[PDB]
């Protein structure tokens, strides 16, 4: 039913690397998990091409974000390709890539000569550890096709993997929850989410929201672009 891991040893010196990199630029963690999300977008997209139910679990295409700031929680859902529970520990927890070797090199290259190196996290998309510079626990739900929906969770010193006692909730794609630090707890604040939203969602091939209040209140998912 469940199962703990520690990561990989270069893992955690990626993270390190990581959390340096953009120490004082914490807020390209959400550039980044919006840009994985992209990219599994992309993914189930692609394999839409080659067949005709990958949709079949959730016919939408999207990025859907929510705060909650009452549970100190910040969500990021996609409805793309999703991992399995194989993916899940191999893609979070090693080296499970040919990139993911070169950006370390790449990486220590340049930390050491003074290039910069957000574009190399970008270019590598690495950059889903940069979430632990703003969350002491990152949660990630994850229905594939060819997988039950699983729950990964770490606070960075392992982690461990669980099958969803809550069973298929969503029809295929991904959720990163964070618990947000105390330090961070702006990131729970709707007009800074929907800024940094829209800022880092402009070359998306697919829609945006966030689950935002009018205000007498309406809530809704706002098209951010
Ligand atoms: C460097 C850390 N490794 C990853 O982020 C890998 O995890 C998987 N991944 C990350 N975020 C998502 C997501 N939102 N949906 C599907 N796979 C993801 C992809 O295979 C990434 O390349």
């Amino acid at each position: 039913k469940s199962e703990k891991f520690a990561f990989q040893a270069e893992v955690n010196r990626m993270m390190k690397l990581i959390i340096n990199s953009l120490y004082k630029n914490k807020e390209i963690f959400l550039r980044e998990l919006i840009s994985n999300a992209s990219d599994a977008l992309d993914k189930i997209r692609l394999i839409s091409l080659t067949d005709e139910n990958a949709l079949a679990g959730n016919e939408e295409l999207t990025v859907k974000i929510k705060c909650d700031k009452e549970k100190n929680l910040l969500h990021v859902t996609d409805t793309g390709v999703g991992m399995t529970r194989e993916e899940l520990v191999k893609n979070l927890g090693t080296i499970a890539k040919s990139g993911t070797s070169e950006f370390l090199n790449k990486m220590t290259e340049a930390q050491e000569d003074g290039q910069s190196t957000s574009e190399l996290i970008g270019q590598f998309g690495v950059g889903f550890y940069s979430a632990f510079l703003v969350a002491d626990k990152v949660i990630v739900t994850s229905k594939h096709n060819n997988d039950t929906q699983h729950i990964w969770e770490s606070d960075s010193n392992e982690f461990s993997v669980i099958a969803d006692p809550r069973g298929n909730t969503l029809g295929r794609g991904t959720t990163i929850t964070l618990v947000l630090k105390e330090e961070a707890s702006d990131y729970l604040e709707l007009d800074t989410i929907k800024n940094l939203v829209k800022k880092y969602s402009q070359f998306i091939n697919f829609p945006i929201y966030v689950w935002s209040s009018k205000t007498k209140t309406v809530w809704d998912w706002e098209l951010m672009n």
